[PDB]
Parts: C-alpha cells; sequence; structure tokens
C-alpha cells in the first residue's frame, strides 16, 4: 500500500514531464498553470470557463488516485490548456506557453508507450 503501481508511477512521470519542463533560457512554462486565479480576483475567467482546472487540481486528483489511466489525465491536462487559450489572447504569453506544453504532454505520452 506504500509501493506505487507501474499505472502510479507512470501519471506521477507524464505529470512532472509537464511541470518540469524547461525551455532553452531556463524558464519552467508550468508557473502560471499550477493554481488559478481566485474566484474573488478574477470573476470574468469563472463566468467565460464552465470547467475550470490547474495542476493543483490534477495533481490532488492524481493523490486521491481518481486517475484509473495515463488518458484520464491527459484529458484533464488538455481541458487546461484549452482554458487557457479560451480566456487569453492568441498574442499572450500564457496563450502560447499553453500551446508549447500541450505539444509536450503529447510527446510525453507517446514516448511512455
Ligand atoms: O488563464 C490562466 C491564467 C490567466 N491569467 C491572466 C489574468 C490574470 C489575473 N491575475 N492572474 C492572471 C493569470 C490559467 C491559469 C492556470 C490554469 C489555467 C488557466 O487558464
Amino acid at each position: 500500500s506504500k509501493y506505487m503501481t507501474p499505472m502510479q508511477q507512470k501519471l506521477n512521470e507524464v505529470y512532472e514531464a509537464v511541470k518540469n519542463y524547461t525551455d532553452k533560457r531556463g524558464r519552467r512554462l508550468s508557473a502560471i498553470f499550477l493554481r488559478l486565479p481566485s474566484r474573488s480576483e478574477l470573476p470574468d475567467y469563472y463566468l467565460t470557463i464552465k470547467k475550470p482546472m490547474d495542476m493543483e487540481k490534477i495533481r490532488s486528483h492524481m493523490m486521491a488516485n481518481k486517475y484509473q489511466d495515463i488518458d484520464s489525465m491527459v484529458e484533464d491536462f488538455v481541458m487546461m490548456f484549452n482554458n487557457a487559450c479560451t480566456y487569453n489572447e492568441p498574442e499572450s504569453l500564457i496563450y502560447k506557453d499553453a500551446l508549447v506544453l500541450h505539444k509536450v504532454l503529447l510527446e510525453t505520452r507517446r514516448d511512455l508507450e
């Protein structure tokens, strides 16, 4: 019960791949995505985006063992990036960084096949 299953280890690897990805300048693109702005700070976010997601929530689902496979986790990452790209303009850094991380996620999944 203290030993992680292979699926649990794979989930953790994918999550850390996204979280730890660094660009050529050593920036971790995940930083903005770890925790959403609060409902008090950014109400127009929550009136627009119906299914809010951040990496804190993904990590929480992962620790409660709510992900029974890798695609379930990928789906929540992709919802997060889709939301970021819906709320923020295409010229924005957050939009751009979401595209890159979505690519990093898909590469990671493919490499762990
Ligand atoms: O879009 C996200 C963040 C957007 N910001 C722009 C507006 C703003 C005001 N204060 N802080 C911010 C951050 C986001 C973050 C985490 C996960 C998913 C997201 O869509």
